[PDB]
């Protein structure tokens, strides 16, 4: 079931694996020219390879979203493929597993730098670009933890909470330039990253806290992002959109 | 009338003026020992002077909440007056007035640093301290802009959004130590600063956006903080509490 998203380029920050990868492939298959951005070049390229192999169009750009210069570069790169109309700010990281009191300052600043500032840095030329060439859609990977909290993952939830405000505000200011901005809110998704660190017993626990009694799969998050990034979602801006098997309904 | 808040000390960061000042005096009058923290010594001291003069106990501490060392210092200071319960993290700042796109990197990092990180830095020894001496209550000055957005004040709303998550999460992990953590959400408050820097036509606009058809007064915010910081509010932790003349109900 394809999404309108054609004739456009899309930046998929942290697109080398998991959700970002799913998002990259899903957009790509619906005609989108995807710039797969990632810290790991080998991962970013493997995805581009998958896209191309399945008929699609795509280029890789390995770097650090924390560096504002990398944001303008991703824009100019994607923009070289086709007019930039989508941007999925997916790149995030878990911080130290500890209480607010015990939390290292480095870890806290780091998690915020990646999960929140990088988004902002990236969003800046994204917004100017889409505003120039007629409109578009920025999708920010928030989380369930943008509206609820989770013991020992302070920095994560704080940053994910901050996206919602950044999203809202960007949506207000660039609505009149027909640039939409939305925030997706996944629950716990089984990505190889989440699966690699976190036990069998641990994941069982988190499963039980979702109404569906399982974790989400990356494609399940990718569908909603693909939709929201498309012309099909042309009256949706500023809003936060859960995909959490009824995690927050409790 | 009075709030339970006696026997103990309270930190009121940014307590030299406006809301913080109102909060300082209100707690002080109900028996609380208040540590009035501010960037200005002359302002912080004027308040201490007012408290002492009206029968109360208070000490001043001028510094920068950005500096984590200043957080431990405020704790040990307040704690010298009386065991520490109550902490009102009020200190914040407005950033540059511009779009997300045009926003300077300095300004954005600054407002985040003050409006979000400083709170976190401060909260850390606040939490360990109250957790040691039996329990207490941290009140974080969020805003209406922690749940809605406001054109050109991107960084502000993003940071105010982040407090809600920081609040929620701290509340979860130190609930069992009987340390409550809540977030207050004022609407536009008529402080002497706000009146000077804002036009007749501008104020008309902001007033009209509140259901009560006026801006709040600092004491109106101070009442709810005083209450939440008291033993009277002993089943309130993790929650966000609006005082906005029905700004967000629209």
């Amino acid at each position: 079931a394809q999404y309108d998203v054609a004739d456009r380029s899309a930046i998929v920050t942290g697109g080398g694996s998991g959700i970002g990868r799913a998002v990259a492939l899903t957009l790509a298959a619906s005609g989108a020219a995807v710039l797969v951005t990632d810290l790991n070049e080998e991962h970013a390229q493997a995805v581009v390879a998958e896209i191309e192999a399945a008929g699609g169009k795509a280029a890789a750009l390995a770097g650090d979203v924390t560096d504002p210069a990398f944001g303008e570069a991703s824009v100019a790169g994607a923009n070289a493929l086709a007019p930039l109309k989508i941007a999925v700010n997916n790149a995030g990281i878990g911080g130290e597993a500890a209480t607010v009191g015990d939390y290292s300052l480095d870890s806290w600043r780091t998690v915020i730098e990646v999960n929140l500032n990088a988004v902002f840095y990236g969003m800046q030329p994204q917004l100017k670009a889409m505003a120039a060439n007629g409109g578009g859609a920025i999708v920010n990977m928030a989380s369930i933890l943008g509206s609820v909290g989770f013991a020992n993952s302070s920095a994560y939830v704080t940053a994910k909470h901050a996206l919602l405000g950044l999203t809202q505000n960007a949506a207000l200011e660039y609505a009149a330039d027909k640039v939409r901005v939305v925030a997706v809110g996944p629950g716990f998704i089984r990505t190889p990253l989440v699966e690699a660190n976190l036990s069998a017993d641990a994941l069982a626990f988190l499963e039980g806290k979702h109404a569906l009694g399982r974790l989400g799969e990356p494609e399940e998050v990718a569908s909603l992002v693909a939709f929201l990034a498309s012309d099909a979602a042309s009256f949706i801006t500023g809003s936060y959109h859960l995909v959490d098997g009824g995690y927050t309904a409790q």
